[PDB]
């Protein structure tokens, strides 16, 4: 499934990541736009043989189990498959982990180089 804009902003705080941690939920958005472009399906393999899957590009290497990344942990206790899902439930509940072990949102590399520091507002601006 592909989120519109303010559906997944809506879905996102549905499901309590609105200021979790302190992150606004216009970073959470501006996250997912520039990880997945919205896609739930969205999935992108790394030079280190792990895989980052779905709407926030969870990777295999720390946080999920696929059967295919030598050496990796499993912390979220999810195949990554549970990652594709329309629902996002199980990506927002891994993202919390994430989110908690020390480096905050610098944990996914396209929030510290694409939107930390600017308007992240704006992706929420005007929804409802
Ligand atoms: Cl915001
Ligand atoms: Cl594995
Ligand atoms: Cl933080
Ligand atoms: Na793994």
């Amino acid at each position: 499934k592909v989120f519109g804009r303010c559906e997944l902003a809506a879905a996102m705080k549905r499901h309590g990541l609105d200021n979790y941690r302190g992150y606004s939920l216009g970073n959470w958005v501006c996250a997912a736009k520039f990880e997945s472009n919205f896609n739930t399906q969205a999935t992108n393999r790394n030079t280190d043989g792990s895989t980052d899957y779905g709407i926030l590009q969870i990777n295999s290497r720390w946080w999920c189990n696929d059967g295919r990344t030598p050496g990796s942990r499993n912390l979220c206790n999810i195949p990554c498959s549970a990652l594709l899902s329309s629902d996002i439930t199980a990506s927002v509940n891994c993202a919390k982990k994430i989110v908690s072990d020390g480096n905050g949102m610098n944990a996914w590399v396209a929030w510290r180089n694409r939107c930390k520091g600017t308007d992240v507002q704006a992706w929420i601006r005007g929804c409802r």
